RNA sequence: ACAU
DNA sequence: CGATGT
């Protein structure tokens, strides 16, 4: 099992969990940063990992790219497959922004199609995903 | 246990 | 050490 180098890798970064959430997508081969989301004041790791995959799907579809997406998040890969982000984060005024984005990402999944393979990055074999924030 |  | 998730 080898890396598919012609791919997009995504990852979340956070300050606290729940805490400030951001995410980015990079070229797996070169590490070039292809997109970065503005920090969201309160969210969870898994909400961010979910949003990162969905943004990747939208990014690749817009560009007519058949590349797969790598994620290190077992949870978010399942949530995308299911089209449902099963987060425990309370809904209040401080979490409204993240929940709006998660709700809108689910809505996009429920109104669009894609063939993009969503692959598990095998951290135990390959080290940290190329989109990692280097904060752990 | 596994993945973050 | 704590949290988010299956
Ligand atoms: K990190
Ligand atoms: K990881
Ligand atoms: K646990
Ligand atoms: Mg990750
Ligand atoms: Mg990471």
């Amino acid at each position: 099992e080898e890396i598919i180098w012609e791919s997009l890798s995504v990852d979340v970064g956070s300050q606290g969990n729940p805490g400030i959430v951001e995410y980015k997508g990079v070229d797996t081969k070169t590490g070039e940063v292809l997109f970065e989301r503005e920090p969201i004041p309160i969210g969870t790791n898994n909400m961010g990992e979910f949003l990162a995959i969905v943004h990747g799907l939208r990014y690749l579809k817009e560009r007519n790219s058949r590349k797969p997406i790598y994620s290190d998040s077992q949870t978010a890969i399942k949530w995308v497959k299911d089209k449902k982000a099963k987060s425990t984060l309370v809904r209040n005024e401080e979490t409204a922004l993240i929940w709006k984005l998660v709700d809108e990402a689910e809505e996009w999944l429920n109104t669009h199609t894609y063939e993009t393979p969503i692959l598990k990055w095998q951290t135990d074999k390959w080290g940290e995903i190329k989109a990692d924030y280097g904060r752990k």
